[PDB]
């Protein structure tokens, strides 16, 4: 606020707790679980759950490729486990519990969404 303390913010929102799914610089198509390491600027720390720190990558803290936890199956994809993990064993939830932890809010990836419908055709729920 212009008024009172004077000292603006840069941070994006993200902090150190909150647990997310990105993607691998090996693959454009590979979805891997990440952890908040570091917060600054305009970008955020990802840490590969299972890595080592060294191998950790700073993305856009408003990028599309990073994702809220339970998002891969909110689209329809497949995300992978971390090292030594398996998909049908990696229970987000299940480490989630565990680590206490509480997946990032949706408010952090307010960014891409869809548009409302033009109100004109409607197609039905396959299931």
């Amino acid at each position: 606020g212009s008024s009172g303390s004077s000292g603006p913010y840069n941070k994006n929102g993200f902090k150190v707790g909150m647990k997310l799914e990105g993607v691998d610089p090996e693959h454009q198509s590979v979805y891997c679980v990440l952890t908040v390491a570091e917060v600054c600027g305009y970008r955020i720390k990802l840490h590969f759950d299972g890595y080592s720190d060294c191998y950790d990558f700073w993305v856009n803290a408003d990028a599309l490729d990073i994702h809220p936890v339970g998002w891969c199956e909110k689209t329809g994809h497949k995300l992978h486990p971390p090292k030594g993990y398996k998909e049908e064993e990696f229970n987000w939830q299940t480490y989630l519990k565990t680590c206490k932890a509480q997946a990032a809010p949706k408010s952090l990836f307010e960014n891409q969404n869809i548009t409302v419908i033009p109100s004109g055709f409607s197609g039905p729920s396959s299931g």
